[PDB]
């Protein structure tokens, strides 16, 4: 039972960080999305003014 | 009659240390084993919060 008990807790122990990892690049690429397309925009005024 | 008192006096020399040396480890089992047991159970709050 305890064995049967510790693998269990260390199946969890590996399932949760690999469901994080997914999530972090998910935020972080929208992230990086939203800062490309302002520097995309800051461009398009500095071209209209010249 | 002399001898014989410090002989006496010898055996019990080192019976006590051969007792205290017992008790000393037993205490320091249980002190280790409830530190293990509380740091076994901040990484599951940890976890549970992540």
């Amino acid at each position: 039972k305890d064995w049967q008990a510790w693998l269990g807790s260390v199946e969890h122990s590996r399932n949760t960080a690999n469901a994080s990892y997914q999530d972090l690049n998910l935020k972080r690429a929208a992230v990086l999305q939203e800062q490309s397309w302002g520097a995309r925009g800051n461009a398009a005024i500095a071209d209209f003014v010249t």
